[PDB]
């Protein structure tokens, strides 16, 4: 396992990343940037 970053912002209620990444948001408080997982 690493995490790199997508390069994207995701905000709460939405979420927006492009397609293969995520975004590891505080609990949903207000904002956040999209992760990319690779490893094993």
């Amino acid at each position: 396992f690493d995490v790199v970053s997508c390069n994207k912002n995701c905000t709460s209620g939405q979420n927006e990343c492009p397609e293969g990444c995520f975004c590891g948001l505080l609990g949903q408080n207000k904002k956040g940037h999209c992760y990319k997982i690779i490893g094993n």
